[PDB]
């Protein structure tokens, strides 16, 4: 390279192979690679995704500098992603000024008031979620959580943002490590693939929407995007935000729900202690409300501690858009700065027994011993997760309604312990199946 | 180029643009381009798909030389197709020796005896095809032919080759001009896309089968591929033939059926004259049989004359694998030789009133005035359509059973006349909808 950079900076790290960089080390997944490098190299280290240098940082102050103090000036954008096509205008993917604009356009969607307007609406699909669960529990047949969870998550996302109601067991649309591997050795092929219309998003899954958002409709977040469009928001740019929002609210929601239900099943005392709180705040199986959801502290602790063990983003990243010297360390233009959330969430130098599910970690007696720059399931700074309050609410409303009616036990075919997918993303190897018993 | 070749051979043709070749001329579709060049240039002409020279030939003798006399020696293979992936081992796509082998392996599937074994089996889905039609005709609601036709075509293909029965209105699997355009200017990008696993066949449609043929099953054409495997046939090569066969039997069958039913609807005398023959050969709505299907001469004439107007392959092609001088014309190595079937099927120098639907053209009084090297809906020579006798049978069995119960009239929203898709393939612009009346 270009494989001399960290050598030259005196920054330690795994020796890269030509072209490949360190990427063969991903044979155990991002997260094990990160954990290993943390323990081998300490607070800071560098590696190469192909020819791209990545600096991992683990100092809280330095992380606050990157995500917060110097965001607009230096660390505004994430690693180039391609080929994306018209999805370049998607907010999680857009850069500099354009992202600032979309962030401004879309921010007022998750105010405490717009959220609070959605609790009445969400309250309907929880009842479908239960009734669907009530059938596969009267029939003692183990249940695939992500199926009925994603169906619920799908139902919430299409109607909180657009207005479309579907009982996701008609199986309505749904979209979807062989190839992104070739990206990292061949990032030069991204501009190639762009001119080919080639997309990591199959052109058919997007064409299903390239009209279906125009096919919505029309005369909620979709409302809020024309009402704020009234330098304003295009319509192929509006479709792009819709795609982001539908994915995020479907996949992350369903998947974190599956993780929580696994933890409750292998820790029955935590499941019961939570069911008792729900019944004390919502007695007679009372319907949750925006304000009772926010009152349940143990539900929050359970949500948080699961997100400690399964930070589904895994890593946070920012591109260095110019030479800087943050907290005494020189960082050259073009380096990707990465925060290894999975690794920091499991660091024994911050967390007692860091692999155990222990929600007391987030008790108000203990929540202050926790550095918001070590615990980052939603990122931080101006580019943190815009859907955070919606996600926590949506999940908690789901959990409340579900633990109000059912208990969850392991099955013969439950994977205990749970292996993580040694692949690209943060999911289990085998899917989560548990016995569901009616209260 | 390389854009001097035809200039140098004294062969006439449209002047190519740099890089693009003649490809902007496709703005009206292959078929109009071919027809135009035929009338402008005569019997032989050349053009460039990007930098690739294509020689069109229209002399019957020369066409017989190419497709028949010199097939194994010179004109064994079709234009390189990519990126294909494991689909390179598919018979329509494979080359030289390997194609010879697969052609030998797979040929005995459509013997008159293996076909005859399938008439009993096919006879079941025709009855589903009718009963499905009987519902949308008791409800005077116009019908989309290709929907119920493809459902039938799907049902026939999965069970004639594997053994799987599905009432294709549960909507069972089904797989599927933006990008192949970039191929022709960038064929150099094909080896690029191969190393990227990138496929013109979405990796998910094939993964749905990359196991589903292994998921078939196992302890018919699928039978005949292990029984002949017993230099033998692999299993990822077996999947590849399955994919070819499922497509061909689904899409071509459904689409030619739609074309025939359009012609019968806009020519009611032909529809009646056919219904009379079916009732004379199969009286009391008798079930068709292998031998009665072959007896109906007007049904054959109707099938043939539709295939004259809609040759769904459009063009036949062979790569020149070495310098030759066929019928007095020198052809250099690497040129694609193309036979413009659509253009020859509509040549007024061979066909009276060539745009009219006139099935008498194929009467036994007139069928001999027709050059099998001008009329080529199934290609010709050792690389002709291997599924021809199956296709004609399958369609004719469908037509018999359907015209035995229903008549077909135009609708308010029937496109008359029918526009062809000015796009890539030979399909109508709008889909075919007709009124269906119960006899
Ligand atoms: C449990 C659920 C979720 C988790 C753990 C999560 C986590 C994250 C993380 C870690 C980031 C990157 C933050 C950073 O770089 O500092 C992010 C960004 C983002 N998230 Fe989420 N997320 C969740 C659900 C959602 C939902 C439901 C939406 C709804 C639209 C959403 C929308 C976004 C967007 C648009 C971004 C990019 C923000 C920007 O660049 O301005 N997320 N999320
Ligand atoms: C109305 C229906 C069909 C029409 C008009 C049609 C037409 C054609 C044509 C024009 C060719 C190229 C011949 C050449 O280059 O000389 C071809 C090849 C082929 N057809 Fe069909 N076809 C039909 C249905 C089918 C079906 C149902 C199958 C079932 C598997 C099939 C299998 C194939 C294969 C495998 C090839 C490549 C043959 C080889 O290279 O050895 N076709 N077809
Ligand atoms: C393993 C998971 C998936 C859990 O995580 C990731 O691997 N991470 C993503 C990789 S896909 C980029 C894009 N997906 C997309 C998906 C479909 C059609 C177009 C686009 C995205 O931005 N999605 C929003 C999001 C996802 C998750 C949480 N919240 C918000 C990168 C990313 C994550 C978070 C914020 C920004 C970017
Ligand atoms: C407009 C139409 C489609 C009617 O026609 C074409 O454009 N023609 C094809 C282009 S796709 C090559 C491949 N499809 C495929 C489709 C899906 C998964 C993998 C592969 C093929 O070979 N199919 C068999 C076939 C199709 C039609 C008739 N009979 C047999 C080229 C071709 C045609 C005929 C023989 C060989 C090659």
């Amino acid at each position: 390279h270009s494989h001399g950079l960290f050598k030259k900076l005196g920054i330690p790290g795994p020796t890269p192979l030509p072209f490949l960089g360190n990427i063969l080390s991903y044979h155990k997944g991002f997260c094990m690679f990160d954990m290993e490098c943390h323990k081998k190299y300490g607070k800071v280290w560098g590696f190469y995704d192909g020819q791209q240098p990545v600096l991992a940082i683990t100092d809280p102050d330095m992380i606050k500098t990157v995500l917060v103090k110097e965001c607009y000036s230096v660390f505004t954008n994430r690693r180039p992603f391609g080929p994306v096509g018209f999805m370049k205008s998607a907010i999680s993917i857009a850069e500099d000024e354009e992202w600032k604009r979309l962030r401004s356009l879309l921010s007022p969607t998750f105010t405490s008031g717009k959220l609070k307007e959605m609790v009445p609406i969400i309250a309907q699909y929880g009842d479908v979620l239960v009734r669907n669960l009530r059938r596969e529990a009267e029939t003692g047949k183990p249940v695939t959580l992500k199926d009925v969870f994603g169906a619920y998550s799908m139902d919430v996302i299409t109607s909180t943002s657009f207005g479309v109601n579907i009982d996701s067991l008609n199986n309505p649309q749904d979209p979807f490590d062989p190839f992104f591997l070739s990206i990292t050795v061949f990032p030069f092929l991204i501009p190639i693939l762009e001119v080919l219309n080639i997309c990591v998003f199959p052109r058919e899954v997007t064409n299903f929407l390239r009209k279906s958002v125009k096919r919505m409709k029309e005369s909620d977040f979709l409302q809020l995007m024309i009402d704020s469009q009234n330098k304003a928001l295009s319509d192929l740019e509006l479709v792009a935000q819709s795609i982001i929002f539908i994915f995020a609210g479907y996949e992350t929601t369903s998947s974190v729900l599956s993780f929580i239900m696994y933890e409750l099943a292998t820790h029955p005392d935590v499941q019961q202690k939570l069911q008792e709180e729900i019944d004390a705040v919502l007695p007679n199986k009372a319907p949750p409300t925006y304000d009772t959801v926010l009152q349940m502290e143990y539900l929050d602790m359970v949500v948080n501690e699961t997100l400690r063990l399964f930070p589904i983003a895994m890593r946070l990243e920012r591109v260095c858009k110019k030479d800087v010297e943050i907290n005494g360390m020189f960082i050259p233009k073009g380096v990707v700065v990465m925060i290894p959330s999975y690794a920091l969430h499991r660091d024994p130098k911050y967390w007692t027994e860091p692999e155990k599910f222990l929600p007391e970690r987030f008790s108000k007696k203990n929540k202050d011993n926790i550095d918001p720059y070590i615990y980052t399931p939603f990122g931080s700074g101006p580019r943190n997760c815009i859907g955070m309050r919606f996600a926590l609410m949506n999940m908690k409303l789901a959990l409340i309604r579900v633990l109000q009616n059912f208990s969850f036990k392991p099955c013969k075919e439950t994977q205990i312990p749970l292996k993580l997918s040694l692949g690209g993303l943060l999911q289990p190897e085998k899917p989560v199946v548990l016995k569901v018993e009616s209260r």
